[PDB]
């Protein structure tokens, strides 16, 4: 059987997310990405609602919950954006949304061809380690608690006691299906060490941010409001790498 907080995890899980898309229209890059950015703001907010119902996450000082979600927000959405092109077209387009989805086509047609294969990495190495909806889960709690700041956090006790339970439950979701203890101590290596390289994946997708964000007027890409807040207030200190970054292995 399920462990309940795993269970839990499940039912806070944010419900389907529409981009809004003009799919009556030819793409364009202006129109693409300023779409991708609207779906962006609409997960950013469930990001906020389902971390209110995520247990552990109220408790930590409100400053904390701030930062780790203005640290964590990109890892979060090309995580997600991995799972549903995992879950609902075999790992073989971007589903970005139900209304933006992105063939090897679409990709070569736009202007991003190469951030596409950088983010089409992550559903490919879904569909190669065969992830558990029960492992998604726990790693995607992880990886909202995977970096903070050089000082650490207001409620650095919480914190790690929080993170390592979030471990501890990761380690539990492996246990429902690896069978045998060298399985399972493998398989711990292999998601925790893809957790690892995200960090190196997501840095990629923060200076592409950044650069669009620098550039969004003469591109003509639309930065929503909360998105735009969570750019300014940290995207330059951590692609400056001024963050720890919390890596499980060397
Ligand atoms: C939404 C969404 N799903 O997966 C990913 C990755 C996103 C995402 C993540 C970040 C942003 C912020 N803007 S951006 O960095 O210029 C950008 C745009 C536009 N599209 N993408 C894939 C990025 Cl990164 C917009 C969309």
């Amino acid at each position: 059987l399920i462990p309940p907080l795993i269970n839990l995890l499940m039912s806070i899980e944010p419900d389907v997310i529409y981009a809004g898309h003009d799919n009556t229209k030819p793409d364009t890059s202006s129109s693409l990405l300023t779409s991708l950015n609207q779906l962006g703001e609409r997960q950013l907010l469930s990001v906020v609602k389902w971390s209110k119902s995520l247990p552990g996450f109220r408790n930590l000082h409100i400053d904390d919950q701030i930062t780790l979600i203005q640290y964590s927000w990109m890892s979060l959405m090309v995580f997600g954006l991995g799972w549903r092109s995992y879950k609902h077209v075999s790992g073989q387009m971007l589903y970005f949304a139900p209304d933006l989805i992105l063939n090897e086509q679409r990709m070569k047609e736009s202007s991003f061809y190469s951030l596409c294969l950088t983010m089409w990495q992550i559903p490919q190495e879904f569909v190669k380690l065969q992830v558990s909806q029960e492992e998604f889960l726990c790693m995607k709690v992880l990886l909202l608690l995977n970096t903070i700041p050089l000082e650490g956090l207001r409620s650095q006790t919480q914190f790690e006691e929080m993170r390592s339970s979030y471990i501890r439950e990761l380690i539990k979701a492996i246990g429902l299906r690896q069978k045998g203890v060298v399985s399972s101590s493998q398989r711990f290596y292999q998601l925790t060490k893809l957790l690892d390289n995200l960090h190196d994946l997501v840095k990629q997708l923060h200076l592409y941010c950044l650069n669009t964000f620098i550039q969004s007027r003469a591109l003509s890409v639309e930065f929503p409001e909360m998105m735009s807040e969570v750019i300014a207030a940290q995207l330059p200190k951590i692609l400056a790498g001024m963050v720890k970054p919390l890596l499980f292995h060397k």
